[PDB]
């Protein structure tokens, strides 16, 4: 059971909850209805858990990418907006709540990563990679570097990568194509390549994480580096005069960073289906809701859509929007996880010397065909499980 | 080795045979040539292990689901017959043997699931689902149950959850397609929220197996039951007053429960293609043929058109064609294992209360696809390992 | 790291590399350009192992087969002949060298198996198949047998099976089709019934392979023999009075036995990749270029066609040139590895009757899927699994060692 009458909402515990509840009590002295958000510990786990039993929240609030194997198992039910409301928030955020063609979840706050920048070393930020390393040799003669960013990570350097024509999977009419990888592509290789090049020139170094690289910024040691809007509370204490904008262009094209969408999500065996639907649309997706959420932790850009318009007087957040919008949207398909791996390889290992652009891309391509095609084939292995289970209490109890 | 101017054919010892020889036995006087009827333990094993090697029968009598793998495997020859013997037989018989888009076996006779009725408490069989709760309450009242069947197998929930529109897999142009699974569709959903409720109202019980359904019909406890004509003989020797009919409609679509078509086929090693082809078109698919065979022992309703019209004068045959006609035939492809235990756990996971409608059938589909790739890897491994086992090891925190 | 302004090109050392030396001095007077030729060890397992590193050869000599695995891995470069060089060789030689609609490597020599004859025993050898029965019957009459070749392995047996229709994957437009198999259509039963039939009328022998064959023929035994160019010195030891031609047709239709091309590709990772398209298109890939390295060790049939018609006074390589254009060009992709176990299966278990031809030919048309998909899966894994542990190991030493 699902409690018939109030609406039981769950919320991770870094986003505004208070901000939520403030608006959960405007609706209930509307309608009456008795509004619970709860903000449990692990829910990304413990949802598919409960809500397979028929239990659970009757509204989950998670990033999209999540949403997708939850709408694999049935656990979401397909929202009913209209072409008035569906255009009072971003076309594009409408692309990340949807699975096999049907809407499963409203579109919250958009999420990308932005270029941050120190206004006292570089006033005048670079509009193209290509002068990068032109810029390097300017500051390396003050002491200072040009750029310092996570290259262990492909979610970091895939921006660059995708660039000129590297992509996950082919995203059209709706629907993914998973046997269309654009990780070997001529777009991604001259991208992998250039980026290759600004470490054996001697402008970033292979061995740079998160942690140097965050640190660098907030010492003054580099003018730029590329980060989302997490990391901007920690460049506040180190009291840097920065500033944030739209990312380097590569070849004339515009980097395409994920994107990652805040939704929420409505529980297909929650039987208060026409109340959140009155819940999230009438109210929390209008300046209002979003307004009371925001006050309490900021969402950063937001899908409506005359609000975000209000927040962009501030050039940081109409940054994030601004390079959100460029972007490709982070697909929300179980085959994401090998993509993952395929290339967090394929950038460590050309960029260590190992192997080379055109082999380390190109191996990268038949791992992905390896991961999660197979690790498909290990759901088996759950499936042959509960002949385990079975066995034990169909036999006794 | 089979001795080119005879046919030995191989059929299934509960069947009728001794009608079959009969009919071997009027071929020999017309040609001059000897028919042997055998019946062998496990024949449906021990065919495809001879017919490999080149040996064995020339017409092997089965169920036609069986009929997938041995066409597969090459065992058996593609049958011509002509348009005009087409017509003779009801056509949806003819998409039961039907393999690649050819046709490999000859079709002789169908069953079906039909709704078994007890004539003394329920002289008017319901012919909707949906009818079936307030049915119950009126037979609660005098210590009986209104319907009780088999519900730990698909085989026989199946017709309730496909009634609206769910399928095993999409056949059309005498094709099956292996990547349209309709299990989780609009149709099945409905369906099986249906029989979940009638067992959250206490209309039926989640634990009633096969067993306990024959046993409450047959002593006279509960009004229908869901089965087919395999267990008639049994209800003749309880003497309740039983009646056979069409399956109760839902949302006024026609339930659509299995069809087994019983079918003979040629075997591709066989040196008298032309006699089998003579023997099975010109001397069984007769009128005087099938009517020696049901005469040993019943074959219930048959494939051919003008000898169903003179058993159909017995209401339960003509009530197992009806439901024939009306449900989708069972694939022959081997993906058909995959289907079975997905949907199998999916109706038991619903029904006890584990899972809810929407997942349990979602999943199902998740599972009918690993199942079913996951199955050329042991046969993989098997039919390597015989031209010369787990593998597990998978293994990360990448999070702060 | 694989060395700027000069070559280093690799070939096996069974190849005319003296010959290809010869023509690497012509281009130095000419360019003033060093080209080393190197020819190491199981190279085509090596080149893969440097390549990956960027570093090796600039030009690589191997058959075309091996190159798939090759550009799957993106070691080798895409070529650019326009369309007035291109013209210079044989159509059929371009699909050889051909990966994901891409050219990749340039076209030498050509490769196939022949029809090859004793003329004493037999001087006007066999137009059809169909008609080495009835010349069988004769020769065992005298002491002799028409027909015997390697029946173990199905690149021998093939010329016949697909001869009716049968093939490996469709080609077309390009590129092959992973999901279009030809092993058990109606072709190819026939095909196969005909082999078989061959065996248990006892014109031939199940349990023949290579060695009993050419020791066969090379003893004067047998009037007939199939195989390739690469045993031709073995008959010229023999004295034995022999003839190459054409190989035999089926129910009308020519065998098309499977074509091997020597290629050149150059590397992904060459600094040099205009020099090594200079000596490919202009130096060596003329008469002049082929003259000395055929001088050197025989190449076969070539596929310029300028040299082909001068070298084609042999009646032999003339005839090994013929049997390639009716043939099918092997396919470069991974799920061939399969085709070869499934196909193996197959015709072993059709000569020797523990199956039939229906039969055995469906078995392979699922082997092939089995293995290949399910083999390249375990494959990926391995080579992904042994080199994700071997990355915590290089940390452990970063701070410890
Ligand atoms: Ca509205
Ligand atoms: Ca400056
Ligand atoms: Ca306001
Ligand atoms: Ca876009
Ligand atoms: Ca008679
Ligand atoms: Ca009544
Ligand atoms: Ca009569
Ligand atoms: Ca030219
Ligand atoms: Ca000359
Ligand atoms: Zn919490
Ligand atoms: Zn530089
Ligand atoms: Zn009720
Ligand atoms: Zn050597
Ligand atoms: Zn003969």
């Amino acid at each position: 059971k699902i409690e018939e009458g109030k609406l039981v909402i769950w919320i991770n515990g870094d986003k505004g909850y208070n901000g939520l509840a403030e608006v959960g009590k405007k609706f209930e002295k509307d309608t009456g209805i008795k509004v619970t958000v709860e903000h449990p510990d692990k829910l990304e786990e413990k949802f598919p858990q409960v809500a397979a039993t028929g239990d659970g929240p009757d509204i989950i609030f998670w990033a999209h990418d999540r949403f997708g194997g939850y709408a694999q198992s049935g656990l979401l039910a397909e929202i009913t907006p209209d072409k008035a409301f569906q255009d009072k928030l971003y076309p594009f955020t409408w692309d990340a709540v949807r699975y096999n063609g049907k809407l499963i979840a409203y579109p919250i706050a958009v999420e990308a990563l932005s270029l941050i920048y120190n206004k006292d070393l570089l006033p005048n930020p670079p509009k193209t990679w290509e002068e990068i390393p032109a810029l390097d040799k300017e500051l390396k003669a003050k002491g200072k570097s040009a750029l310092m960013f996570n290259l262990q990570e492909p979610y970091f350097t895939w921006p660059l990568i995708a660039a000129d024509g590297g992509y996950a999977f082919k995203y059209e009419n709706g629907k993914y194509d998973i046997k269309d990888v654009g990780v070997d592509n001529a777009g991604a290789k001259a991208g992998l390549t250039f980026l290759v090049d600004l470490i054996k020139n001697k402008h970033m170094n292979a061995d740079t994480d998160y942690s140097i690289a965050e640190a660098a910024f907030n010492k003054g040691e580099t003018a730029m580096t590329i980060n989302g809007p997490w990391a901007w509370s920690n460049i506040d204490t180190s009291k840097v005069n920065y500033g944030v904008t739209v990312l380097p262009t590569f070849k004339g094209q515009p980097s395409k960073p994920f994107v990652g969408v805040l939704s929420a999500g409505i529980n297909a065996a929650s039987p208060n289906k026409e109340l959140a639907k009155e819940f999230l649309e009438n109210y929390l997706l209008t300046d209002e809701g979003l307004e009371a959420v925001n006050k309490d932790k900021p969402l950063g850009a937001v899908a409506l859509k005359s609000y975000e318009e209000e927040l962009a007087k501030d050039p940081r957040i109409a940054a994030t929007m601004e390079n959100a919008q460029k972007g490709e949207i982070m697909p929300n398909i179980p085959q994401m996880s090998a993509f993952w791996y395929a290339v967090r390889t394929a950038v460590i290992n050309a960029a260590s010397g190992r192997q080379t652009v055109d082999a380390a891309l190109a191996a990268a391509q038949t791992n992905a065909a390896a991961m999660a095609t197979l690790e498909k084939l290990m759901k088996a292995f759950e499936s042959l499980k509960s002949f385990q289970q079975q066995q034990q209490q169909q036999q006794q109890q």
